[PDB]
């Protein structure tokens, strides 16, 4: 029918709950105000919804970060206007830089008080434009879901990203009088959506020509980023090509989990903070097969210089770059490609993979950078009899004590050196398990963001790798996780004595020394200030039965490792 | 064409440091990150500048405005890129709300990376464009002075408000090389002037003619550092009284026998009632706000028909033409600088020796209609209206000067109401914004600017959880902030922590009271205590 009757008579917030539904929403982060007093009473007294309360609103923010990062799904986020809005302003910055679903609604002053500085009044729409990828204000209570539908379609679609939603007190609180049209009801599908030949035949063009030029070269490397998370199937397609074609794997920072680091032909991470086995693989190797990342700074080296063996095969027209890629302006961006295969990365490794020649082995190449390996693992000066304990002894034996449980294991972070630790010395096995804040780096995303994570998958084992300075930014959320009950595993690494600020080091040995300290609260009475269980290592020897400990409690937990102040 | 020299040969960083000691600046507020390395460290490393850590950039912003707040002088704020310059959007529209000069400075990627989704680029000067009075993006050394001097002209002129001036790496960090004009480095520095002569002249006629005057008075007094001498003057020469907002509290000494109190939905009886049955309105630095006015057709009803008859009205003192006859129609509009205006007026004012019948009404209905609430009764919880008005008189009485600051929700609104306020720059609350978190970041800075005042936080518990991360700060800024949490929980119920334990935790002295026996002592205990105190009452719901 062309017309939609279900709504009327309805509230707009009692719009909005049905709405979540149909866009089968589970759960809402959220913190009550004024402005979104129509909604937020619609919602959070619902037997269909598991609204959940943080201290600050960023709180909600970073939360509804982590939820759809474990979940796939994207994070619904409900605050007032005014400084409710403000507030999560860099939950949106940081989901738009690491492209996280996420659908924000603001409550908003009436539409009749618009531009006369009432109270709470902010222009939303106008300061959150550059860190979301569409935005709206709600104007009659006939449009709220058409916007609710547009908002769910354009986070979740495309590369995802966050969308904001500004709501109108007045309209919100109005009731639905008369009939809208079906269309604007009903949420978009995008799944059994036709194609025409022109487009068909565009896609498998540029699929035929990258099918037979890996089929080609036999010095490549799989290059994956977070694209290949963002569908069910990515890891496996992914896999599948590995083996089929034995193809080495090497991830970003963002990719982490795509691929299992135990398997013979994983290269572990890449760049700057990378390890020397897959850079080196990559200023070699005649064919970089990209997918679903975006050639990061941090990534390449100087442009140039980035993998002129490939730009050598490129020039002499045996190999080069190949993106799969589904947004048409990251395509030679950064690098010139020799192969552009746009759309979903996991869908098009679908299409292309029985235009694959199995292989055999490479073992010139597979023999080889297994070699590499050898001499150069990662490295750092590792704990003698009376030393300080090392950040990266921590995490290493933290990795294991957490994987003998046999659990589903994800793991937030906070910024600065225990992220990089973290992404180098954890063993990444499972899709969707490193969930740290890389495009803006937000400190203060740790436990917010595990604390969605652990909602998002309840029966996983969640922990917060941690540094000092981060944790201090959001830790007022240590009660939200009590309320909600999160069973979150919070890892402080405190190296608070040496400062934040680098002033000056030594050319080799990273002497470093620094400035700027500050000065950390008790993390384990606080903890237990905010009712949770608080642990500490001082020293080697405690080490092992803390961290079973810190693993096996049940309910949330911090525990605090005094770690070596120099790396 | 002068050309200037002096800065040949420094960094962006020793001329941001140079620039801010011509602009007075001796304190600033901020949080390290790699883009604004090369001005965090010229301020971190030079012993004329107090850099004061929080734990979170919104700790800094409103820490920002609670010294603004206190000292009169703008709040410098300093961040990095991205996140760093994203978490201080709601202290800037908090300022832009409630006029406070902020100037914000936030590292930025090398103007070389600026398009091409750089490692935390962010837009910054699109994101704070609505929450700023004026923002910039500096694009080369040269212009370093200019936009720092433009800065701090904008934050401090007409209605104060907050800058953003974004600063790329490339730029702090490159060596100045070429002489720059001078004008470019020195702080700022007639039908129009007649017609304001004219406006003081007929707002002077109209005072000295009015027989029922009353004046209303706002933040704006406050932006002067004679405003409150100057409004104290004018109202004891022609015997006016005097109500103000909620931002003017402090501005006028609420013991003085003119003192009104403040007006509104939440003002007294008493000051209503004499805006409603005045000749004469003389409004100073305020805006007209509804829960000032309530509805304005039925506002000022005498003063309309003193305007009416040719013998009163509305006098406004206001600083921005967009807010003049903006809500109410005025019958003179008096341009500009308030306290400039009221000197330029004083020696045209008629000295009133009394107003007899006008205060004896007055003080009728100050007797007839005080403040209620119900009281407590044997065994009852504590009302917070209560801890407000006791902790009123022990602060008082320690003879110190005292500053509060706020949350935002009841107990702020009871804080303007039950507090006696005598001193002005000493009530620092979230009015135009109303942002939860505000009080303890707020008083941190307060007590930086005014070290030797007692700065008491009268917080809620939802609003003190925002940012309660900030204790540690004040511990390490060495700010014996006094925090009282008027804790009423007993829809939506929040888990609080442990606030003593927490305090604990965070390096200062926790104290509690539950009992109305308990109250007397532990508030004495509070204020008399040396170092930073948090003091929970359990009160009421
Ligand atoms: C202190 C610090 C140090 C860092 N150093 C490193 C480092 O050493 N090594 C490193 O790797 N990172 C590092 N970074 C992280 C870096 O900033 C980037 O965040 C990261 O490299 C981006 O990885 P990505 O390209 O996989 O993800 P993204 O930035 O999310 O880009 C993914 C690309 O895939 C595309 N895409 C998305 N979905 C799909 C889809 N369905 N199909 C096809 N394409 C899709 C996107 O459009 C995008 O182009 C660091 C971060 C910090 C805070
Ligand atoms: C539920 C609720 C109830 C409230 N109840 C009350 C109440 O009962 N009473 C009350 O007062 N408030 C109340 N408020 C707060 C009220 O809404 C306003 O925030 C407050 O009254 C505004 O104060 P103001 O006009 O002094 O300050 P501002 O809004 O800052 O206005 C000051 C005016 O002075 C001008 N100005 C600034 N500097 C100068 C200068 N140098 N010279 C000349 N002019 C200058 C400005 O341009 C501006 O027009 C309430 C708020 C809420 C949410
Ligand atoms: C909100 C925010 N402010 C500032 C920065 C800049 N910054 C990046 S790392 C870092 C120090 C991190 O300290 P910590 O969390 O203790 O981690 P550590 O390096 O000690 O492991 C800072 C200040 C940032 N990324 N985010
Ligand atoms: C950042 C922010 N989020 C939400 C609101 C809406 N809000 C205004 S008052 C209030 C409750 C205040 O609680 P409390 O601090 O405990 O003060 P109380 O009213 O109990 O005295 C809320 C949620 C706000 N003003 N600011
Ligand atoms: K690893
Ligand atoms: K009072
Ligand atoms: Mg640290
Ligand atoms: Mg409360």
């Amino acid at each position: 029918p062309d017309m939609d009757t279900s709504f009327v008579g309805l509230t707009g917030g009692q719009i909005f709950n049905e709405m979540m539904s149909r866009q089968n929403v589970d759960t809402v982060f959220g913190y009550p105000g004024g402005a979104i007093l129509p909604v937020y009473d619609a919602i959070h007294n619902s037997d269909k919804f598991n609204f959940v309360l943080p201290k600050h609103e960023q709180g909600a923010g970073h939360m509804a970060e982590g939820y759809a990062r474990a979940s796939g799904k994207p994070g619904v986020v409900l605050v007032t206007s005014g400084p409710g809005a403000t507030n999560v302003v860099t939950p949106m910055a940081d989901a738009f830089a690491d492209g996280i679903p996420m659908v924000v609604f603001t409550g908003q002053v009436p539409t009749s008080a618009i531009g006369t500085d009432a109270f709470q009044e902010a222009d939303v729409v106008g300061i959150s434009r550059s860190c979301t990828k569409w935005n709206v204000m709600v104007k009659s209570v006939e449009e709220l879901p058409l916007r609710i539908n547009e908002a769910f379609e354009i986070a979740t679609s495309g590369r995802p990203g966050p969308v904001l939603v500004d709501l109108p007190k007045d309209v919100t609180a109005a009731i639905l009088r008369n009939p809208i049209p079906t269309k604007t009801t009903l949420p978009s599908n995008a799944l059994n959506q036709l194609t025409s030949r022109a487009q068909d035949e565009f896609v498998m063009q540029s699929i035929n020509k990258a099918a037979d030029l890996i089929n080609l070269a036999k010095k490549p490397v799989l290059y994956v980023g977070a694209g290949i998370l963002n569908h069910a199937d990515g890891p496996r397609l992914l896999k599948e090509l590995s083996d089929r074609a034995q193809i080495p794997v090497t991830t970003t920072l963002q990719g982490l989990g795509s691929f299992d680091q135990e398997d013979p032909k994983s290269l572990d991470m890449l760049g700057m903070h990378g390890c020397a086995t897959a850079n080196l693989a990559v200023q070699n190797a005649d064919l970089i097969i990209a997918v679903g990342a975006r050639f990061d700074d941090r990534v390449t080296g100087n442009i140039s210089k980035f993998a002129p063996e490939a730009r050598r095969a490129a020039a002499e027209g045996r190999g080069g770059i190949i993106h799969f890629e589904v947004s048409p302006k990251n395509i030679n961006k950064v690098v010139q490609t020799q192969i552009a295969v746009e759309g979903d990365a996991t869908t098009n490794l679908g299409k292309m993979m029985s235009k694959i020649f199995p292989v055999k082995e490479r073992s010139e190449w597979f023999a080889q950078i297994n070699k590499w390996k050898k001499e150069y693992p990662y490295a750092y000066m590792e704990e003698t009899p009376g030393s300080k304990i090392k950040p990266q002894t921590v995490i290493k034996k933290l990795s294991k004590v957490a994987n003998d449980t046999g659990r589903h294991v994800i793991v937030t972070t906070g910024v600065g050196q225990h992220q990089m630790w973290a992404a180098q010395h954890w063993t990444w096995r499972n899709p969707h398990t490193f969930i740290t804040s890389g495009g803006l780096g937000t400190m203060g995303y740790g436990l917010p963001a595990a604390i969605g994570a652990q909602v998002a998958k309840p029966e996983s084992l969640v922990i917060d790798i941690d540094g000092d300075a981060s944790f201090n930014m959001t830790l007022t959320e240590l009660s939200s996780a009590v309320q909600a009950g999160t069973p979150v595993k919070i890892l402080i690494l405190n190296n608070e004595e040496q400062g934040m600020v680098t002033q000056w080091q030594s050319l080799f040995y990273e002497h470093r020394y620094s400035h700027t300290h500050q000065l950390n609260p008790d993390f384990i009475k606080l903890a237990e200030a905010m009712g949770l269980k608080g642990l500490r290592v001082k020293k080697q020897e405690e080490l092992d039965a803390k961290l079973k400990e810190f693993v096996s409690t049940k309910g949330p937990v911090l525990l605090e490792v005094e770690v070596d102040k120099k790396v």
